[PDB]
């Protein structure tokens, strides 16, 4: 069989609150899940989840293969150019089961300065009609700012576990200009389910997504109740228990970057599972020129030896990379 992987659960509610004392207490169960396997679960966290099941599946269950087509971004569909990341990701029956759609900062509007000068990684979403589609956009927009909020509080707890002042990172994480991601991912449940939507692990391992580092410097990941995710550690793979009440979080390759490893980025996995279910991730991303210059927290004068690496070009790499990896999604 395969072990249970320890996924501790940390009720982050004090960082979102003034009890200094509390908000270390909770800094350094972070600290000590971010050395072990890299994951926790965040409970305690406002966010009503049973909610964004239902709209997410509301929305999944009644999007229509035209509407697929006119959403679609550039990899699935060539006149539109512009959306790189937000849009729809198709599925291609008999060949690929997953399928998703990802929406980028609300803020990111016809006149925001960044689409004017047309920057790499920045967007204007697009979204399905309203009247086939009644209050999703609303609904979405709002969980954009819901989960933007608690991954505001999870990175005073991260900098304050890191002995840094509580805004260290959070200061580079504003809502005008954030290049996070929403991505609402849909895995189907099918009957026969395709080998060709089936990959193999070395180990042989039945996976839907091959082994990875997040891009990101944190993801904030709600999924459904279904175990499926794994992640490595000195002992091997070891499967993460599924909690459909809390969210997942993990470190990306940006923070390993900015500690020197300290918090490494867990490399995990997705199997293989015939269920229809979700994963909703929130990619939380900088600024476009955020830079938070290096340090070592085991190091005597915290100093490091790597380089500053402006956020917007560690994402549009990184991006670019994983999909080479791993393949479109
Ligand atoms: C592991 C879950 C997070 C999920 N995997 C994922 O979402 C995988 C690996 S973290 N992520 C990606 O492909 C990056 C999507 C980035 C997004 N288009 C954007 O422009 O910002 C899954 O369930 O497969
Ligand atoms: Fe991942």
């Amino acid at each position: 069989s395969v072990s249970k992987a320890n996924v501790p659960k940390i009720d982050v509610s004090p960082l979102f609150g003034d009890d200094q004392a509390a908000k270390m207490r909770v800094a350094q169960q972070i600290d000590a899940a971010s050395r072990d396997t890299g994951f926790f679960y965040a409970v305690n966290h406002g966010i009503n989840v049973q909610r964004l099941s239902q709209k997410t599946k509301e929305f999944h269950m009644s999007i229509t293969p035209e509407e697929k087509w006119d959403l679609a971004i550039r990899a699935y569909n060539k006149e539109h150019q512009d959306q790189v990341r937000a849009g729809y990701y198709l599925s291609i029956p008999g060949k690929k089961a997953v399928e998703s759609f990802c929406y980028l900062n609300p803020n990111f509007t016809p006149d925001h300065p960044r689409i004017q000068a047309k920057t790499p990684t920045h967007e204007v979403n697009v979204w399905p009609d309203e009247t086939k589609h009644p209050g999703f956009q609303d609904f979405a927009e709002q969980y954009y700012w819901d989960v933007f909020g608690l991954s505001s509080a999870l990175l005073k707890g991260y900098a304050l576990a890191l002995g840094k002042e509580e805004n260290f990172f959070a200061r580079h994480f504003k809502p005008d200009d954030t290049l996070a991601s929403v991505v609402l991912i849909r895995y189907p449940y099918l009957d026969p389910y395709p080998e060709a939507a089936i990959k193999t692990a070395a180990d042989g391992t039945k996976l839907s997504f091959e082994w990875h580092e997040d891009v990101s410097l944190i993801t904030v990941l709600y999924q459904s109740n279904v175990q499926n995710l794994q992640v490595e550690t000195a002992a091997g793979y070891q499967d993460i228990e599924a909690d459909d009440t809390g969210y997942l979080i993990n470190c990306g390759s940006y923070m390993a970057h900015l500690t020197n490893n300290y918090y490494k980025a867990p490399i995990h996995r997705v199997k293989w599972v015939n269920a229809e279910r979700q994963s909703l991730p929130f990619f939380v991303n900088l600024g476009y020129d955020s830079v938070i210059d290096p340090f070592d927290p085991r190091e005597p004068n915290g100093k490091s030896d790597r380089e500053p690496l402006s956020y917007g070009d560690y994402l549009q790499n990184g991006l670019v990379s994983l999909i080479n990896k791993n393949g479109q999604t």
